[PDB]
């Protein structure tokens, strides 16, 4: 199971730990990708969870949106986890760099609590703009069931233990 995490709060746990390793260790039932709209898994997590796919998650992904169209911002899908996981959640945060909206962080997160538990990023964090501590703690408000969250970045990761209130 989950090994080396902090607990946080009752079903929130956190670990500084790449995503992608993170997932082929544990190998869990659900791990979340940091999506966009059209499922195009270029950079950040979804580019590095992609990559470990050997790109099988972008070719499932383009016949997802052929069939389906785009997802809404906060709004999510489940598929194939691939080598990673059982199933993928692609959960799509509000881009604060495209101008969306921060107050879908809270939708975005919703979307956790139709899983028992998840390996999942921090939705909205990285290259999606907004700060990392305000999508901790809308996940801890948000979520109810059983988050272990990946921060890679290890100075982000102490920045978010030593301020988490």
């Amino acid at each position: 199971s989950f090994s080396g995490y902090l607990k946080l709060t009752d079903n929130v746990y956190i670990k500084n730990a790449d995503i992608v390793e993170e997932a082929k260790k544990v190998k869990p039932t659900v791990v979340v990708n940091a999506a966009n709209v059209y499922l195009k898994h270029g950079g950040g997590v979804a580019g590095a969870l992609n990559k470990a796919t050997n790109n099988a998650m972008q070719v499932e992904s383009d016949d997802y949106i052929a069939t389906n169209g785009p997802l809404k911002v906060g709004g999510s899908c489940v598929l194939s986890g691939h080598n990673l996981a059982k199933h993928c959640l692609h959960v799509v945060g509000p881009n604060v760099n495209k101008g969306e909206d921060i107050q879908l962080l809270k939708s975005a997160y919703e979307n956790f609590n139709q899983h028992e538990v998840l390996l999942a990023p921090l939705l909205s964090a990285g290259i999606f703009g907004a700060d990392p501590i305000h999508s901790l703690r809308v996940c801890v408000d948000t979520v109810r069931t059983n988050v272990y969250l990946a921060v890679f970045d290890k100075n982000l990761y102490d920045k978010l233990v030593s301020s988490f209130l």
